[PDB]
């Protein structure tokens, strides 16, 4: 199995964003996971914004990026245009990109929606790719 990690600042926003819609994306192919710099709460603003389009995460992980280890995770994603930053053993997997996303937590609903708009379109870029 192909495992996917989600890597942010935040695992509450980003990582989570990207884990909802790679689950609904890609439920029994393969399994996707999510990580972050910050094993933050599940956001409030994301459990509203991510309902609209299915994706409760407010029962979903917010596990730290030193609890996790890359190696049962070869598809590796940065999700904030610095993933260089990340510990080097988190990115020498087979598959390692960025998305380039910036933080929603305390932006407005409409900015919100659109990193939900972003996440959904590089998440199916990867995900479809290991489906």
């Amino acid at each position: 199995m192909k495992k996917v990690m989600f890597v942010s600042k935040r695992n509450s926003s980003r990582s989570q964003m990207a884990e909802g819609f790679a689950k609904t994306l890609g439920a029994g192919k393969i399994a996707v996971t999510s990580s972050g710099l910050e094993s933050s709460r599940v956001h409030p603003t994301a459990i509203a914004m991510m309902e609209e389009v299915g994706i409760d995460i407010s029962g979903q992980t917010s596990d730290p990026i030193e609890n996790f280890n890359a190696d049962d995770y070869d598809v590796v994603i940065s999700l904030c245009g610095c993933g260089v930053n990340l510990p080097p053993e988190w990115v020498t997997q087979e598959i390692f990109e960025d998305w380039q996303l910036e933080d929603p937590d305390g932006q407005s609903l409409e900015v919100f929606r659109t990193v939900r708009g972003q996440v959904k379109e590089r998440v199916e870029n990867l995900i479809a790719k290991i489906s």
